[PDB]
């Protein structure tokens, strides 16, 4: 418990912060006095593709449909509504309520430079699973992927972060999520991106791996081994009855293993990078791997990978460097959640939570006053 506001005083670039701004205008006004700080909108983007519109005039928001965030279907997902869209429907209904803010006349909507990206506004749209991939394969969905992200692009100068991304078949193990490692799904995220472009706006890609967050019999279907940064503690007791069933036992990784890992981190910042995108995520948030080595709770290793603040950020801050050396320090930023539980993580109860996030951050500026200062740093908020 307490603010991810200790990150300010150590990393010096730009942070996108994340989580219950939308219905609180009143707190993105006081956060974006920062001139570094931008706004990711999660749950309200996925319900309005005219969210930007609809912060810069104060306009009523659509309310989501959390039994659509993962339905395989076109509902929930490419047919919610512009407010012009709404109004036509006799919509004007709305989140109850809600008193929204014109925003236009804030930093929200000053331009700001992310990496190579010249932003209009600051309001982000955060990676958001949608679970909509095709199986086999992790195919992102030919049906309607280009028009979710050409909605959700249609105000120019949008950053837009895409749904996590399997860097592997190793690092996957939901069925219907996408990946970023084969032809074919290339071939779809190649669209995808275009279209964003088309419509004047940004994307990068978020990088994920699952660890010991993936389906033990998934993964043992496709002759997979589970993963984590330990052996003897497990995320929860289904995870270890499936490990168990499908006799696939949570596997702590050697270092040859991590080193494959930052391999395909690697491969899948390039093939992003090659398909279009304009940048690449992180993903060392949310109780997945690089998580699951940050954590006290989850990482009990005594090799150079664990047992120490700097030992369980090592694998992250491989990561990171292993890509700033690809593909350029401008086309990396890096997703963290200090205080988060999802995912059997520690959060503020871990009394030395902050020092191992605060650790991170500092060996992120460190690198940045060195001439190489990542694109950005994405927190999650606890709110
Ligand atoms: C349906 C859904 C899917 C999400 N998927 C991801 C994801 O793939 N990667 C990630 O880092 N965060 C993910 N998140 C967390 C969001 O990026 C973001 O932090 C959150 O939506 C912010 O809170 P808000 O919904 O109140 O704006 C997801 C959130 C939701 C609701």
């Amino acid at each position: 418990g307490g603010s991810n506001d200790f990150v300010y005083s150590i990393w010096k670039g730009p942070v996108i912060r994340a989580g219950n701004f939308a219905l609180h205008p009143e707190v993105v006004r006081e956060e974006v006095k920062d001139k570094r700080t931008l706004i990711g909108y999660g749950r309200f983007f996925i319900s309005n593709p005219d969210l930007v519109d609809r912060l810069e005039k104060g306009l009523p928001l659509n309310k989501y449909d959390r039994d659509t965030f993962y339905q395989m279907s076109a509902h929930g997902y490419i047919d919610y509504p512009t407010y012009e869209e709404a109004l036509k429907l006799g919509w004007g209904s709305f989140v109850k309520d809600f008193k929204p803010q014109a925003l236009g006349d804030t930093n929200l909507f000053k331009p700001i430079k992310i990496g190579n990206n010249e932003l209009l506004h600051r309001a982000v749209i955060p990676p958001l699973t949608r679970m909509r991939a095709l199986h086999p394969g992790n195919i992102p969905n030919r049906d309607w992927a280009v028009e979710y992200y050409t909605q959700r692009a249609q105000r120019p100068g949008t950053m837009i972060i895409t749904e996590g991304a399997f860097i592997s078949p190793q690092a996957g193990g939901y069925d219907n999520a996408p990946g970023v490692w084969s032809e074919e799904q290339m071939v779809e995220w190649t669209k995808i991106f275009n279209a964003i472009h088309e419509k004047k706006s940004f994307v990068w890609v978020q990088l994920w791996v699952l660890g010991w967050a993936a389906f033990p019999d998934n993964l043992a279907r496709d002759g997979l081994r589970y993963d984590s940064a330990s052996d003897n503690v497990f995320m929860d007791a289904e995870q270890e009855a499936k490990a168990k069933k499908a006799n696939n036992p949570q596997h702590s990784l050697t270092k040859d293993e991590i080193k494959q890992y930052i391999k395909e981190y690697v491969q899948a910042a390039k093939n992003s990078i090659a398909a279009g995108a304009d940048g690449v995520e992180i993903h060392s948030a949310n109780g997945y791997l690089l998580n699951q080595f940050l954590d006290p709770h989850s990482n009990t290793r005594t090799d150079e990978y664990g047992g120490s603040i700097e030992n369980r950020a090592r694998f992250t801050l491989e990561v990171v460097d292993a890509l700033v050396e690809a593909i350029g320090h401008e086309k990396v930023g890096l997703r963290l959640s200090p205080y988060g539980v999802f995912n059997s993580m520690s959060g503020g109860a871990e009394t030395g939570i902050v020092a191992q996030y605060a650790y991170v951050a500092g060996e992120l500026e460190k690198r940045a006053k060195a001439g190489k200062r990542l694109a950005f740093v994405h927190l999650v908020e606890p709110r």
